[PDB]
């Protein structure tokens, strides 16, 4: 092929020893250049090069601040250098280009903008101290959406924040939960958003890391009863702000108010005592005996221990000990002693209906799990209470018929009991071995969930094929069991129902193979069961199953990264619900002028702090060995000067 | 919204050069200066 230019023209001759002038630094040559009285040298002073650079986008490139002034003051075309000198935070160059179509920034960028993009506090500061306005966030849809990104990138700099604010807590906590709302009806720069977001979870955690005393950080977190501040961050979903050694500390210190051996006799002997210390509440809320369940601690143990009291006598009322057969009975001993739980946490649940409203209350996956169990409670109680005045008699059992209330009663308490002892997990946040275990367990969670789609289609499909094919030889002469759960398995593709469940046990190895014969010799249609069946168990136990453990090992990785984080998180959310009055009884027994000043010189303290700090880490970093090399060379050049 | 500077003061206007001269480097302006 031959090659050619395509576009291009050439500049010029004698313009290349002034752009090399001005590039290696001979201050007198660039002036003798510039220098023209009453005619121009034909030298195009506001030429540009191959490259694309004017002649003050070379100076300011090189630093050179004193050519810089010298074509400055000849009158060279400006407009775009500011730009230029504020992206290379050249902080000598911005002042004198500031009190004085190919372009390369969107026509949306201010100088204030692209300042807060660079995040430099002395630039930001020169800028501000004129008087600059940040537009508010709110056809071209390229232009709109890159628009509002650019503002909100240059608002969430911690420099602005600081530098202009009146809390920089609470301008840290709503811009990065409104950044992670926008990050899902914006869902094509979600990856920027998300990490804009994430930059605003971290300054407040340094912001509260510069605190020197226990006194400030004890006023910061009390700002606006007890604990205020700290109660508004957690509903900002703030985990960075929570998880910190300080105020975990502090939270500690308040909570407890020994040994591996000495610590699990003394939680049972307090624990075996509850009824005790929980009567002297109410009889007499003083100091010897009533003051100890007060402490958050205590009551922690006492809560468990009577729900395992209520979970004891749960498993005391199957022993056949405790009554015949019989239609609508009475319920037994067990049962009276029983009631009490089911009222209380019925009573608990409607208390903790008043400051829900279904709103972040329904989300929780420990919510619905009561509703739930306290729903089959009350149906067990209506079905008992129905079953009671409208059946009597001793009629054998194995003559009732299979929708008698009583049967019905019967398994949906039974159905109950699973959900009441599925709930002893939601307290392994609060050990340091089984905590982040749960909290790592409930989250490679919903990915088995995304991949329960696919198999429930597989299964459908296989069940509809092998229906298909089997329910023309449906028969039920001389068997008095029919389907998979008896002795000799029958009828297992006779209909939708039992092909759905024989498809389901065939998972763990309990449907036979003799279930693909019929009783006639066709061994054509025999084999093509025969042959779907082994295509389901192929593709859901070596093809299926092999894809989520795949799947699971490589998201756990993910999970371990931040996995202390979130248990602390989890475990202060837990804490904070112990504090306080309002629940301060077993569920068996259920039935400003200076301190604004204060703060703001806290906040004082903390924004200079933080400031110095910041400022100390960018400037060192390797990069604080450059500063030295110029300091020396222009020592010497200026001890040259003066001896000459 | 606008953008300002909140608890914060101005240096000076002849102590600019002062420092400076100690960022740059020049035995003689800052000797001359402290004496
Ligand atoms: C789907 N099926 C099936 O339902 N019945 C039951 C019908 C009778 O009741 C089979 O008997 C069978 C089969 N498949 C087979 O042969 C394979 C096996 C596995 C293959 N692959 N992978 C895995 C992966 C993990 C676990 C197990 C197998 C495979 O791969 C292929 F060659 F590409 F097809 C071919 N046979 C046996 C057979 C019968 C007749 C002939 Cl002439 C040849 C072979």
């Amino acid at each position: 092929p031959l090659r050619i230019v395509r576009a291009e023209s050439e500049l010029s001759t004698q313009e290349k020893s002034y752009l090399s002038a001005v590039e290696k630094g001979d201050y007198a040559s660039v002036k003798l250049a510039l220098e023209e009285a009453e005619i121009y040298f034909k030298i195009n002073i506001n030429c540009i090069d191959p490259l694309g650079r004017t002649a003050l986008l070379i100076a300011i490139e090189n630093e050179n601040l004193e050519i810089i002034e010298l074509l400055l003051s000849f009158n060279v075309y400006v407009g775009d250098a500011l730009l230029h000198a504020i992206r290379k935070e050249v902080v000598g160059a911005v002042e004198l280009l500031l009190n004085h179509q190919f372009s390369d920034f969107t026509p949306d960028i201010t100088p204030i903008i692209l300042a807060a993009h660079t995040n430099n506090y002395e630039i930001i500061k020169m800028l501000v101290q004129k008087g600059v306005s940040v537009p508010q966030p709110h056809v071209d849809s390229l232009r709109h959406s890159r628009s509002r990104l650019n503002i909100y990138k240059a608002l969430a700099s911690p420099s602005l924040i600081a530098l202009s604010s009146e809390d920089p807590f609470l301008t840290a906590f709503q811009l990065s939960w409104e950044l992670q709302e926008l990050s899902k009806v914006e869902n094509e720069f979600k990856a920027e958003y998300e990490e804009l977001s994430h930059q605003c979870k971290h300054f407040a955690k340094d912001l509260l890391d510069q605190t020197r005393s226990s006194r400030e950080l004890e006023l910061i977190l009390n700002f606006r009863n007890e604990l205020a501040r700290l109660k508004l961050a957690i509903k900002y979903r703030q985990k960075e702000f929570v998880a910190q050694p300080n105020c975990q500390q502090l939270l500690a210190s308040r909570w407890y108010d020994r040994h591996w051996a000495g610590k699990l006799i003394t939680c049972v002997f307090i624990g075996l005592m509850f009824p005790l210390l929980s009567l002297c509440y109410l009889v007499a809320p003083k100091s010897r005996y009533g003051l100890f369940i007060r402490k958050p601690f205590i009551k922690f143990i006492c809560h468990t221990a009577s729900y395992l009291t209520f979970l004891f006598l749960l498993l005391l009322a199957s022993q056949h000990i405790v009554n015949p057969d019989r239609q609508g009975p009475k319920p037994t001993t067990v049962e009276w002693m029983i009631l009490p739980w089911v009222l209380g946490f019925i009573w608990t649940e409607i208390k903790q209906m008043w400051d829900g409203g279904f709103q972040d209350y329904i989300h929780d996956w420990w919510n619905l799990m009561d509703f739930v169990m306290n729903s089959l409670y009350l149906a067990t109680i209506s079905l008992k209470i129905v079953a009671y005045v409208k059946y009597s008699g001793c009629k054998p059992r194995d003559t009732w018929e299979m929708w008698h209330p009583t049967l019905v009663a019967e398994a949906v308490f039974a159905i109950a009991n699973i959900f009441s002892s599925l709930r002893l997990i939601s307290l392994f946040t609060a050990n340091s071995h089984l905590g982040p275990l749960q909290i790592s367990l409930g989250r490679m969670l919903l990915d088995i969930l995304k991949f329960l789609f696919i198999y429930c289609l597989v299964l459908l499909a296989f069940a509809n094929g092998l229906n298909q094919l089997y329910f023309y030889y449906e028969n039920s002469e001389g068997m008095t069991c029919k389907g998979i759960r008896c002795e000799r398995q029958n009828n297992a593709f006779s209909t939708l129902f039992e092909t759905l469940q024989s498809l389901f046990w065939s998972i763990f190895g309990l449907i036979s193979l003799y279930v693909t014969n019929v009783k006639a010799d066709h061994k054509f249609t025999e084999f093509v069961g025969a042959t779907m069946f082994g295509t389901y168990n192929v593709i859901s136990l070596v093809v299926l199953l092999n894809m989520l453990i795949a799947m699971m090992n490589n998201s756990y990785q993910h999970i371990a990264d931040h996995a202390d984080i979130e248990w602390k998180f989890a475990r202060t959310k837990l804490w904070m619900s112990y504090f306080e009055e309002g629940g301060t009884l077993p569920p068996p027994f259920n039935i400003n002028v200076r301190l604004n000043h204060q703060y703001q010189e806290v906040l004082r303290n903390l924004v200079k702090r933080y400031v110095a700090a910041m400022i100390r880490d960018a400037k060192t970093e390797t990069e604080e060995n450059f500063k030295e090399l110029k300091q020396d060379i222009s020592s010497f050049r200026y001890e040259v000067i003066g001896m000459m």
